DNA sequence: GCTGATGCGCCGACGGATCC
DNA sequence: GGATCCGTCGATCGCATCAGC
């Protein structure tokens, strides 16, 4: 069964309207998704922040579009260390405090009323055999998530590399042993947001709306059959539920396996 | 400088067995 | 004997290095 996430809701439920629009990605390598035109799409969605994973690219390395974005200047970049992994992030506004970490994962940028990270959670690869180590994490995240020094509200966004339940992904039945729908991980998501404590805000507003996926695989032409998994998030305090406007999957942007997610927060 | 081979990280389809 | 459950296998992309001209 295809889908198609419902229009834009701009106003928050008590009827303030929205003020923040934040815009999450995994693109499948920054220099590829530039060239199959994913920076048009951003124009077009005007974020006031965008998040994007795998960049696959170094600083020295990012395409001159890039510094084309006026809207998008205040512009953070994290990659590993020892062509993959990477992430980054863009504003609008340039934030008050931005850091790295909890490895090219992780970035925290400090705005005025609220803590933005964007994360890209270590994936637990074929056969599992990265699993172990993607459990640990989850545990060190935790824990750095918990111990944010502000007392501000949490947003956290990205891709977590988790479908947590059975209506996250087509096929639950026969990926239990396989990458992002393990017990394990699975475990992982549920003791996040308790912990934390934080809101899968799709599901908030969607409880019970199944289909919805942001990752589909390049194999098999699963995104034409939509055979695909929720793998992207927005995660949000509880304190922030009343300014959450509408939480959306952007099924038709094209450019990676992965399709953008956008949150709108009324501020 | 540029190309292509190769290596690496990143499950849906299918075949066979069990159940009522 | 249709439905379901289980294990096996081939395979998309982007980017790195390496070899050659």
């Amino acid at each position: 069964a295809l889908y198609e996430d419902p229009p834009d809701q701009k106003t928050s439920p008590s009827g303030k309207p929205a003020t923040l629009k934040i815009c999450s990605w995994n693109v499948d390598g920054l220099r590829a998704w530039i060239k199959k035109k994913g920076l048009d799409w951003v124009k077009e969605e005007a974020p006031d922040i965008l998040c994007l994973q795998e960049t696959k690219c170094s600083e020295n390395k990012l395409p001159a579009e890039l510094q084309e974005l006026p809207g998008l200047s205040h512009q953070y970049w994290s990659a590993p260390s020892d062509g993959y992994s990477g992430v980054g992030l863009l504003s609008r506004q340039a934030p008050l405090k931005v850091s790295y970490g909890i490895e090219g994962r992780v970035i925290v940028a400090e705005f005025d009323s609220f803590v933005l990270v964007t994360a890209y959670v270590p994936n637990a690869g074929r056969g599992l055999v990265r699993l172990e180590y993607r459990q640990r994490w989850d545990e060190a995240f935790r824990k750095f998530l918990k111990g944010l020094a502000s007392r501000k509200p949490l947003v956290l966004c990205g891709d977590l590399n988790v479908a947590h339940e059975e209506i996250d992904l087509r096929n639950p039945k026969g990926n239990k042993k396989n990458a992002g729908f393990t017990p394990q991980e699975r475990q992982g998501f549920g003791e996040l947001l308790q912990a934390v404590p934080l809101a899968d805000s799709f599901r908030h507003l969607y409880p019970n709306t199944p289909y919805a996926y942001t990752f589909w695989t390049y194999m098999m032409n699963a995104r034409s059959k939509n055979v695909g998994w929720r793998l992207d998030y927005f995660l949000l305090s509880h304190s922030l539920l009343p300014a959450l406007c509408d939480s959306k999957i952007r099924s038709k942007a094209l450019g990676s396996d992965h399709c953008p997610i956008t949150l709108y927060l009324a501020l």
